[PDB]
């Protein structure tokens, strides 16, 4: 028989081979994988997540994606508040810092199939030793149903707790609902492997 | 012969196989593919999309990118007007409800080899068969020739119901041309398969 | 023998192939590759680059990622200054014209993994012919230690000067140390092949 590349022939050994480039592709456990595969963990279709400002009676709707690019974490958040407030409302999410695993609410690791990937989300977590510096802010537009309210910002906070990682957000609104998208991103030192 | 990973050949059943890490590879019809493939949808290289500010007799030119990650659009755009303004502006793309083709201006799938792909772009579409109205609004930076003009917004829109898929985008100005960078983040519920 | 799929037998030329998706799959130099490949170039885990504004005695610690998807790039910056400012200072980044390579400071490119490749990272060039000028500015915030200090902006150019690249970032400060994460997008026209 011949072998199509990327399939190739040793006859110097009668082993059939599949030739890949290694930067792009790579064998693991006996079988292909990717070098930097794309892993989302995410808040699923129409399962927003429920937050509480704290120990306030204010709640809002969370869309949260959090994508892996090589060792790199792009965070997004898309958050729908209730109630018109003025002051800084805390949106604090909280992760297993050995799995990965949303406590706060529902997440899941998702193909770009649509489906569901049966995968621990420990691609998420910065550090292995359980320590990280990571803080900032970003600017913000809230809006309600099309109309400009306010421009302002939400600070984000990266830390470590009894052994758990943390992303603390807060906004800081005057007389309207926190309803606003905000991203950034944060550094992975966990290698998919 | 023999099989050298990522093959395998089962004696028991004379069969030769891929092994493949299921949550990054996957068969499709029969075929390799990826489970969270990168797509992008674009303007062409050097190729921006002429748009038009509703009825005025205003324009701008566009470069557009909408790449494709997991279940997830980050929408890029940069626009570059040319009519010093003191208003909104209405900046609307529209796309085949069923296909994803743009009707506004020229787009195509580039893949990272710098080649078109052959591919029906329906990754852009929010859904298939719900309709879809989702706004909210980003902070952006109004610039000249280097030169700041002014700290301003632009809301997005994205609305849909079985007809074309619209992403209407408004700029507001004060005395300056609307020239900006702006990005934010949606859902995509069709599947890449 | 048999064949199991994504592995086929023509009975007529009596090859065995590997059958892909050629939009996400593809084969360069007989090797099984990635259409879109994901590539990182950064600043090591935990070793930011140190940057100055211009000739004053104002310095910065910078962590970095260039995200290659597609044909575009994801440019991302941390910056932390060290200066209370009330000005505008400028962080100069410098890129062989020919290769990619970071001459301002040490960067890498990271699979996800958490291994190094080795790679050029001539996928972070803007054009091939060495002649671009993208300009923009985006809306930032400065802060110190959690707490807010200024909506303000930054600017970003990229131009080559005597054959090399050059990203040069200009932030405008009153009376805060220059500390911000910002981010932009723009496109290559070097394919990945
Ligand atoms: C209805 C209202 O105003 N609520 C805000 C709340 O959102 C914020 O978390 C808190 C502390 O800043 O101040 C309150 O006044
Ligand atoms: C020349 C000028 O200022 N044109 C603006 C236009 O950009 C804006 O779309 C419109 C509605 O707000 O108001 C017009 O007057
Ligand atoms: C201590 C201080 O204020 N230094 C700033 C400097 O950061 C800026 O680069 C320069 C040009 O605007 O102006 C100086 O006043």
């Amino acid at each position: 028989f011949f072998t199509a590349a990327p399939l190739s022939y040793n006859t110097g050994n009668s082993t059939i081979s599949l030739d890949y480039r290694s930067p792009q592709l790579r064998v693991s456990g006996g079988a292909l994988a990717l070098t930097s595969p794309v892993f989302v963990y995410q808040t699923p279709f129409n399962t927003p997540m429920r937050l509480r400002n704290g120990t306030y009676n204010e709640y809002a709707d969370a869309h949260i994606q959090m994508v892996r690019f090589g060792t790199t974490v792009l965070f997004n958040i898309d958050v729908t508040g209730e109630t018109n407030a003025t002051g800084t409302q805390t949106w604090e999410l909280q992760f297993d810092g050995t799995l990965g695993s949303c406590l706060t609410g529902r997440m899941q690791v998702m193909g770009g199939t649509g489906e569901e990937l049966d995968v621990t989300p420990t691609f998420i977590l910065p550090t292995s030793d359980k320590s990280v510096y990571k803080q900032g802010f970003m600017p913000i537009v809230c809006s309600e149903n099309g109309e400009f309210k306010q421009s302002t910002y939400c600070s984000y906070a990266l830390t470590y707790r009894l052994g758990n990682f943390y992303i603390t957000l807060k906004s800081t609104t005057s007389g309207c609902k926190p309803i606003f998208q905000m991203s950034f991103m944060y550094e992975s030192q966990i290698g998919i492997v």
